[PDB]
C-alpha cells in the first residue's frame, strides 16, 4: 500500500532466522545434521521438522467481528482482520483480497469451536503463505523493467548527482548504500528463479495457500509456552480440516539423539528437497529453551542444495577458505535472531497485559531496527 | 566494465564515447567557467578555430543503425535478431524495453532512408554519436525549455539529494521511528524516482529527441578525419532535415584568435546560459589535432553558472571561489579523457578494418576501465 498496515494491527513482527552450521560433507553448505547437532548439544534431545513452504512470510490476525477489531485493537477502519507482511506492510494492496482471506480463516474457526475453547474473540497466527509470487514486490519491476529510460541507467545518473552534492560544504558511507541498494535487488533476482517452479498467477482467493505454524496469542494468553507438536496440532484440528485454502504443515518430530530417527529425519529433508526445495525449520519441542544462563535459538533453518545454488550463483561455488568467513557471520545472525525473537514475544506479552501501545510498539519497533543491521543476506 | 551491465548483444559494442573535460576556472567576478578560458586552451595551443555546440539536458548515447536484421548478424556478428542498438556511455542499454529501442533505431532508419544516406556512403550500417534528450510531446518542445520558461531548474532533484543525505546520516516520539522506519528502508527508492521524474519523464519514445552530433563510422571509414562543421552539416542534410525525432544541433563557430569571435561566442553562450541551458561544449575545428607530439582534448566544456549551481551547490559563487579556482585540479580528468579519447577511436579503426570482436572491446573495456579511476565527480 506504500504505508505500513495500521499500527494498532502491528502487535508482532516474526524474527530473523539463523541458518545451521556449514556442513562438512563435500559439496554441501547446509546439511540436517549441523542443525540436529546444535540441538544435541545444547541439551535438546528432541527437535521437530517442519517442512519450508515457498512461500512468503505472512503475520494473520482474526477477530470474530468489526466492533471487537474497534474494541481490542482499537483499528477504526472497520476491518475485522489483517494479513500483513514481515515489515509490518499489507501484505495485498487489495483491500478485498486480504478481507477474504480474513472471512475464510473466521468461518473455518466457527465450525472449528475455536473462539469458545480458547475463550477468545481475536487470534494471532504466525504463517506462510503460497504463492510466494502473490507477495507484491516492486523491486525488479521498477529496476530492471523500466517502462521509459532503463531502471539501471536513471539509477546511475541519478547516483553521480548523490556523489556530486555530498561534496557540498554544507553536507563518506554513501558508497555504501548503493551496494546495500543493488545487492539488495541482485538477491530478488535470485529469488525468482529459486522459487519461479512454485509461483503461480492469482485471479481469485483461491489460488492463495495459508499454512500458519504458530498460534501465537489469543485473549488473555501468549502461547509462547505450547511446544511446536502443541502448535502443529492445534492448528490442524481448528484451521486445517474444513477448507483447501487453510493448509497443514508437513513436521516431523526428530530424537537427535538416536541415530535411526537423525536419519529419518535426514532423508526426509533430502527428499523434500530434491527438487530445489527450500528446506526445512527445526525447531526445539518446546517454543522457548535456556541451556543454563544461555537462551536457545528458536528455529534453525536448513536450506537445499539446488535451492541453495540459485541463491548463491552456481558460479559462486568456492571456497573452503571462504566457509570460515561465513561461520562467523552465522554467529552474528544468531545474536540478531535471538534478540529480535525476545523483542517479539515481549510485544505479545505486553499487548495481551492490555498494556499502553507505544510500549508493545517499543518492542515491535525494536525488531525492525535489529533488521537494519547489515549482515550475509544469503544467509 | 561487466557485460551485465551491457544487457545487450557483446557484439554490438564497438564504442563507448570518452569523459569530457572541463575547462579552466575563470578570473571573472563571481565565476568559475567561462568561454575565455575555453577558447584560450585550444588558441595557446595554435587551434584558430572551434566549434561550440549547445550542450542539452540530456545524455550522451551511441547509436549503430543497420539496414536490416540480415546486415546486423553479416556484418557485426549479431546474433539476437537485433538491427540496431541505443546504449549509454556507461555501456548501458538506453531502454529496459527493446520494443521502445527498436522503435527508436527505426525512426532514424526512416530518416536515413528519405535522405538517400545508404546510398551516399556506401555503406550498409552507420555509428552515431548522439544526445538523448527528454521531449515534452504536449508542449512539442524540450523539457528543458519547458522547466526554464518558469525558472525550474535541477534545483528540485539536488534537493532530493540533499534530503536522502541527511537520511542517510542520521541512518508519540517511540511512533515517528515506526514510520520512519519504513522510510528508510525505502528512502533511495525515492530520490530515484525522484530523479526520474524529473529528468527522464518518458513513457513513450514520442517523450525523446536526438541530437547527433558525430558520424563516427560507416563501411571502411571512420570520420576522425572530418571537421566538426562537416559532422553538423553532413548529419544537418542526412538525419535532421526531416520533420521528425531527429534535432539539429545549436553550433557557431568561433575564431579564437579574433576578438569580435570571440565576443561573439561569449554572448552567444551567455543568452544560451541566461535561460538558460548547461552551456556548451567547445570543440577544435578538426576532429584531431595534434600539437606538437601532444594530443589536444576533442572537447572542452564550459557550463552556464546557474546550472552549475545544481553541480557545486548554491553557495559556491561566494569565495570560497578563490577556492573553486585553483581547486582543480584537472589534470587527471584531462589525462582520462584524452586516454578514453584514443582507446575509443582505436575501436572503431579496429573495427572497421574487421579485426577479431576482442581486439574491439580490448580498446572499449579500456575505456571503461579508465572510467573506474576516482575522479571529481563535478568535473
Amino acid at each position: 500500500s506504500r504505508f505500513a498496515a495500521d499500527p494498532h494491527w502491528l502487535i508482532y513482527l516474526p524474527p530473523t532466522m539463523s541458518p545451521c552450521e556449514t556442513s562438512k560433507k563435500e559439496g554441501m553448505l547446509e546439511h540436517p545434521i549441523e542443525a540436529f547437532e546444535y540441538f544435541r548439544t545444547r541439551g535438546v534431545g528432541k527437535v521437530v521438522c517442519e517442512q519450508k513452504h515457498m512461500g512468503s512470510r505472512a503475520v494473520v490476525i482474526v477477530c470474530k467481528d468489526s466492533q471487537v477489531a474497534e474494541k481490542r485493537f482499537g483499528v477504526l477502519d472497520g476491518t475485522a482482520g489483517i494479513c500483513y507482511t514481515r515489515t509490518g506492510r499489507h501484505f495485498f494492496d487489495d483491500m478485498q483480497l486480504e478481507a477474504e482471506l480474513i472471512d475464510r480463516v473466521r468461518k473455518v474457526l466457527d465450525k472449528s469451536g475455536f473462539w469458545g475453547d480458547f475463550n477468545t474473540d481475536w487470534v494471532c497466527l504466525d504463517c506462510e503463505l503460497m504463492p510466494w509470487s502473490a507477495k507484491a514486490q516492486k523491486l525488479l519491476e521498477e529496476q530492471y523493467s523500466a517502462v521509459g529510460i532503463s531502471g539501471r541507467v536513471v539509477l546511475d545518473e541519478a547516483v553521480k548527482l548523490l556523489k556530486q552534492a555530498s561534496l557540498n560544504k554544507t553536507v563518506a558511507d554513501i558508497n555504501e548504500l548503493l551496494q546495500r541498494f543493488t545487492e539488495r535487488s541482485e538477491m530478488m533476482q535470485k529469488y525468482v528463479e529459486a522459487y519461479r517452479k512454485y509461483c503461480w498467477p492469482v485471479n481469485s482467493i483461491d489460488d492463495l495457500k495459508l499454512a500458519p505454524f504458530h498460534i501465537l496469542a489469543t485473549e488473555g494468553k501468549v502461547h509462547s509456552d505450547k511446544n511446536h507438536i502443541w502448535h502443529m496440532d492445534t492448528i490442524a484440528k481448528y484451521c486445517t480440516q474444513d477448507d483447501s485454502l487453510i493448509m497443514a504443515t508437513n513436521h516431523i518430530l526428530v530424537d537427535v539423539t538416536d541415530a535411526e530417527s537423525v536419519d529419518k529425519g535426514i532423508k526426509w529433508w533430502e527428499d523434500l528437497t530434491a527438487s530445489g526445495g527450500e528446506g526445512m525449520v527445526v525447531k526445539p519441542y518446546d517454543f522457548i529453551v535456556k541451556n543454563g544462563r544461555e537462551l536457545l535459538q528458536p528455529a534453525v533453518k536448513c536450506r537445499g542444495r539446488e535451492y541453495l545454488r540459485i541463491i548463491y550463483g552456481p558460479e559462486y561455488t568456492m571456497d573452503e577458505n571462504i566457509e570460515r568467513l561465513r561461520n562467523r557471520a552465522v554467529g552474528k545472525k544468531r545474536s540478531l535472531a535471538l534478540r529480535e525473537f525476545s523483542l517479539g514475544m515481549e510485544a505479545l506479552e505486553r499487548f495481551v497485559r492490555n498494556e499502553p501501545l507505544y510500549r508493545v510498539h517499543e518492542c515491535v519497533f525494536g525488531v525492525l531496527a535489529l533488521e537494519s543491521e547489515p549482515v550475509d543476506p544469503r544467509l
